[PDB]
């Protein structure tokens, strides 16, 4: 029984007494408010928000049995007796408090009926997660295949189809109940940790998207060659071994950006040398020189890196003696059992732990090391009487990787002031994108179950926050032999997928390199296509740092009035413009491809497929996967390079997908130097825009570039632009007023400057694109 007392305003924040309390209610933003309970009591700080102490003007008005405060699009309604909070965007319901807050800390609210609900970060459930309840414990599922409650990085958040996202910023050991013990309730519930909620509305997924990122953080633009090939297996074994795997790249003919080193850079054996954080000598004897030979050739290493540190280690006795370990309650280091041995944690929460291993990350960075991958973050193992400076293992467990990426990051932008930091882990936080944070699937089985499920667990991150989320390409857990046809499907899924990393036990090998002949003919030409559309990849990247959009986009996205498309984990966008639906059993003959309505061609063949609705059957090969385009894309290349480090734009090839259907279509190309933290602040990029106008008697194409440049941009590209799908009718073009005409023979043999192809209804036009506006126009 809880009732308003009365409420106060304080710093544009409502602060509300109830008989059982005080609540603090906070505008982080016009569509996103954070609600404390408990607010007069010291609780552990926000980890979710990007600015916790931020709280923006606010309107209140008073009446007999209710309360309202609201911003732009959002607003709280306060119903006084009983004590009940409701959230609306406009005058529709969002989300209605049940009992509300209770005690253990409890959170109940009413679910709508039909209302669907994704969240809880990676679960294997289906894309719907009502009807299931689960643990808030980030925690391991090793060789994990079609099904799984509770894995490496949940999320305490759901999103919904009313078009809001709820946030439980809390970071302790909990649970979430999606209507399961009860049909129309949702429970939050945790041990202990922070009694706050956060809503954030939106009038489209992407606004909502967009809104969430604005108050939890946006990623910055990862550097680009995050955007390349890795090599990667568990693990090399020695510097002979590295060197000899960058040099199969080379001698094999594959592109390769960075090469990860795993935990054999530090000891010979998987056991025992965690936490010596320095390099095996016997087996990697010459480090420094191994990392700038690999630099020469274009090549970045990445070394991986552990919360723990073992009694065995060579760092036990520093570590204890700079009190940089969690301690138990006798105040002593906490040393428990991991599979490694016997060892502690390193308390990346006090001041002490955060310097220690900071300073260890910027010996080894300034040795060569390009980048980070923090395995194990989960804690992997944390036992509950293990204390950290803010709190004991159970209150803090589900932030310990957040804060393990804001100190590699921090640490990393005052090292490299003008370098993107690359930081990879398996763990963390709502809000952690905004540290840098790359995550990937964990320990995924060899099946095709594991591959089946990839697409599921990347929306269900990408939606809250975290647009490069990826999976060990080829899996990574167990196997005695090579799944020859599932590899192949892994690694074309791939292309279309954040990060390109290949990874698994090193009883078999994960890299395309190491694969046979009809293996390598097939992916070959397929990671070469990866670097040729960095443009398009680059430019999703950038949306992504601008509004959220992740790159990987659901199939519901394509209507948001039809709520039956959520459940879709099959298909997915793959930027704007490419409708991706990954093979995912062996022996797949044809895919059924629900096709939003419109025109599509197929990417490999271009064959153009008109749809009011029903769904597409496309026939299946060993070489590709089913890859639609859209009518009014305009689809960027430049040519293939080994390594981003050699990433030019000088030439461009730009497809664009014609029909009389999209009368208007925009593209555009974010190009930067790759590598600055501040081009976009800054306005150091080059925007190309394009957009057409399509008629019945004329299509146009105007071009632009907007921005400030870059040192090294090319002030003039050679662009070829190929018009699928154009009418064999035009007659003329003009470019900037000066008329052309067109060629209608011999496009592949002569130097024409237009060119109609009748056997593959292609118009290609070649032309200089500088810094000023440029219109070309065919006309009948
Ligand atoms: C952590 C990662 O999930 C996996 O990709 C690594 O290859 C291995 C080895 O460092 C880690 O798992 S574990 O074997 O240490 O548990
Ligand atoms: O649609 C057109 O413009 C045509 O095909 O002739």
């Amino acid at each position: 029984a809880v009732f308003y007392k009365e409420h106060k305003l304080r710093n544009d924040g409502l602060v509300i007494t109830t008989n059982q309390g005080n609540i603090r209610l906070q505008f982080k933003s016009e569509a996103a408010i954070e609600v404390l309970y408990r607010a007069d009591s010291k609780q552990l700080p926000s980890f979710a928000l990007a600015q916790p102490e931020s709280a923006i003007k606010a309107q209140l008005t008073e009446t007999e049995n209710h309360l309202q405060f609201s911003g732009g699009t959002l607003t709280a309604r306060i119903q006084k007796r009983p004590f009940a909070i409701s959230y609306y965007r406009d005058s529709e319901l969002l989300l209605a408090e049940e009992s509300g807050f209770q005690v253990k800390i409890n959170f109940r609210f009413y679910l709508s009926p039909g209302e669907k609900i994704l969240g809880g970060g990676q679960r294997i459930l289906g894309m719907d997660r009502r009807g299931q309840r689960f643990p808030l414990y980030n925690r391991a599922h090793y060789g994990y295949s079609d099904h799984s409650g509770q894995m490496y990085f949940g999320l305490p958040a759901i999103m919904s189809s009313k078009q809001y996202i709820l946030v439980f910023d809390n970071s302790a050991s909990g649970a979430m109940d999606i209507g399961k013990t009860e049909s129309d309730i949702l429970q939050l519930e945790a041990k202990s940790g922070r009694s706050a909620y956060i809503l954030v509305a939106g009038n489209s997924y992407p606004s909502l998207i967009e809104n969430f990122t604005q108050v939890t953080g946006r990623q910055p633009l990862p550097p680009r060659w995050a955007l390349g090939s890795f090599a990667s297996r568990f693990g090399y074994r020695s510097e002979a071994e590295t060197r000899a795997t960058v040099q199969k790249y080379k001698t094999e003919d594959f592109p390769l950006d960075t090469i990860v080193l795993d935990l054999y850079w530090f000891g010979k054996d998987i056991k025992g040398h965690m936490g010596n954080l320095d390099w095996d000598k016997e087996n990697f004897p010459t480090p420094l020189d191994m990392m700038a030979d690999f630099k020469q050739q274009g090549v970045k290493t990445v070394l991986i890196t552990e919360p723990f540190v073992l009694t065995s280690s060579k760092r036990w006795d520093d570590a204890v003696k700079a009190k940089a370990l969690a301690k138990d309650p006798q105040g002593q280091p906490k040393a428990f059992e991991l599979y490694f041995g016997n060892g502690g944690i390193i308390d990346v929460f006090s001041k002490e732990g955060s310097r220690w291993f900071s300073s260890i990350y910027k010996d080894l960075s300034k040795q060569g090391v390009a980048g980070w991958w923090g395995d194990l973050g989960e804690p992997e193992m944390h036992p509950e009487d293990t204390q950290h400076a803010i709190g004991d293992a159970d209150t803090v467990h589900n932030a310990y990787g957040h804060r393990w990426a804001e100190m590699l990051y921090q640490q990393q932008l005052d090292q490299f002031p003008e370098l993107r930091p690359f930081i990879m882990m398996r763990a963390g936080f709502v809000g952690s994108q905004r540290y840098g944070m790359i995550p990937w699937t964990g320990d995924v089985s060899r099946t095709w179950g594991g591959l089946a499920s990839q697409v599921e667990l990347a929306l269900q991150m990408s939606l809250l926050g975290f647009g490069y989320i990826h999976s060990d390409l080829g899996g990574f857990a167990d196997g005695e032999t090579l799944d020859k046809e599932m590899y192949i499907r892994w690694l074309q899924y791939g292309v279309f997928q954040p990060v390109y990393r290949p990874h698994g036990q090193d009883h078999i090998p994960s890299e395309p390199v190491f694969q046979d002949e009809e293996t390598k003919a097939i992916l070959r030409p397929l990671v070469k296509l990866r670097y040729r559309m960095l443009p398009y990849i680059y430019t999703a990247a950038y949306q992504n740092t601008l509004t959220g959009m992740p790159l990987m986009r659901p199939l519901f996205f394509s209507d948001e009035k039809n709520p039956a498309l959520i459940d879709n984990k099959t298909s997915y966008f793959w930027g704007d413009s490419l409708l991706v639906t990954p093979i995912t059993q062996a022996g797949v003959e044809s895919v059924s491809i629900p096709a939003p309505k419109g025109v599509w061609f197929d990417f490999w063949k271009d064959t153009r497929y008109q749809t009011d609705g029903a769904p597409l059957t496309l026939p299946t090969d060993l070489h590709t996967i089913p890859v639609l385009v859209k009518a009014g894309a305009f689809m960027p290349y430049v040519p293939a390079v080994s390594t981003t480090e050699d990433y030019r734009s000088d030439s461009l090839e730009i497809h664009y997908y014609a029909d009389a259907s999209v009368p208007l279509a925009q593209g555009e190309i974010f190009e930067d130097d790759g590598k600055d933290p501040n081009s976009i602040k800054r306005n150091q990029f080059d925007l190309l825009t394009l957009q057409a106008t399509h008629t019945d008697n004329q299509l146009h194409f105007q071009l632009a570039r907007t921005g400030k440049g870059y040192r090294g941009m090319p002030e003039r590209r050679a662009t070829t632009l190929v018009i699928h799908n154009a009418s064999d009718q035009y007659q003329h073009l003009d470019i900037n007023g000066k008329t052309i005409a067109i060629a209608q023979a011999d496009c592949a043999s002569t130097p024409a400057l237009a060119c109609y192809d009748q056997e593959r209804r292609q118009l290609q036009l070649v032309f200089t694109w500088g810094r000023e506006a440029l219109n070309l126009r065919l006309h009948k």
